[PDB]
RNA sequence: ACGAGAACGCAGCACCAGCUGUCCAACCUGAAGAAGA
């Protein structure tokens, strides 16, 4: 079956995650932070946050040595991340998605 | 008894690495705790 894992990233530290330089010339700055093109809030990309997740995890699975390519480091890191191997197809379990600021409100 | 039937343009990939919001600059100049008769 499915399961959704539910949490809450908190920024103990301002968070510069962005690599959009889009839309308006308002007066934005040369390296803004990637947002919701609709909503214009601030987002997570699950993309950087599977990444950062799997190196770190792959690193600490090996243990502390990470110089493999994503596609050969460990069975645990392939069958959660999942890999493109050409005849070993392991298929992502995790399905990471794009995050949106939530408490803007709280702002 | 439809040149048709069946067929995910899909799989793996961190917008990331390095970088002091720093340098120079007196809170300074003048002034009787003093005078009737």
């Amino acid at each position: 079956m499915k399961l959704v894992i539910e949490g809450t990233i908190v920024l103990k530290t301002g968070m510069h995650i962005g690599g959009s330089s889009d839309f308006s010339a308002i007066g934005a700055v040369d390296s803004p932070v990637v947002r919701d093109t609709l909503t214009r809030l601030p987002l997570i990309p699950g993309s950087s946050l599977k990444g950062k997740m799997r190196y770190l995890l792959a690193k600490e699975l090996n243990n502390g040595i990470l110089l493999n390519e994503p596609n050969n480091d460990q069975d645990e890191i392939l069958r959660l991340f999942g890999s493109s191997e050409k005849d070993k197809i392991r298929r992502a379990r995790l399905k990471f998605n794009d995050i949106k600021l939530s408490n803007l409100a709280e702002l």
